């Protein structure tokens, strides 16, 4: 009965919990791997950021958008969708965005987002994994 409410995806992440062994041989090594991996891309993000190189944050997001996806952490997702997009200068509304200042801001916005969310969904894995 795990309840991640919003954050998991219950079929993706289900299909990855029942290739465990009841110690979750499988599913948590790779938790752990995508968590690890996460923050070393938000550092990425943070200096691109202060670099202002929305190129770099577009392939950044739209990197953290595919591993997230791959384990149903769909919070976390829609964030880095949200960064790939404004990254290319393309609004919430699918429209064109030319100012350059705003898109930094909306990423900002959004990276504080996926930061918060996936330190909240790490919380709750460790809560998951120690039972």
């Amino acid at each position: 009965m795990p309840d991640f409410g919003d954050h998991v995806d219950t079929s993706i992440f289900g299909q990855i919990l029942e290739m465990d062994e009841d110690d979750h041989d499988f599913s948590a090594p790779l938790v752990l791997n995508f968590f690890e991996q996460a923050e070393e891309t938000f550092q990425k993000m943070e200096t691109a950021l202060n670099n202002k190189d929305l190129p770099e944050l577009s392939k950044l997001g739209h990197f953290l958008k595919g591993s997230s996806a791959t384990l149903g952490f769909t919070k976390i997702r829609d964030s880095c969708q949200l960064i790939q997009q404004y990254g290319h200068g393309l609004n919430v509304d699918g429209s064109s965005e030319p100012d350059e200042g705003v898109c930094l801001k909306k990423i900002a916005e959004a990276l504080a987002s996926a930061r918060v969310d996936t330190v909240a969904l790490h919380k709750m894995m460790r809560e998951f994994f120690e039972y």
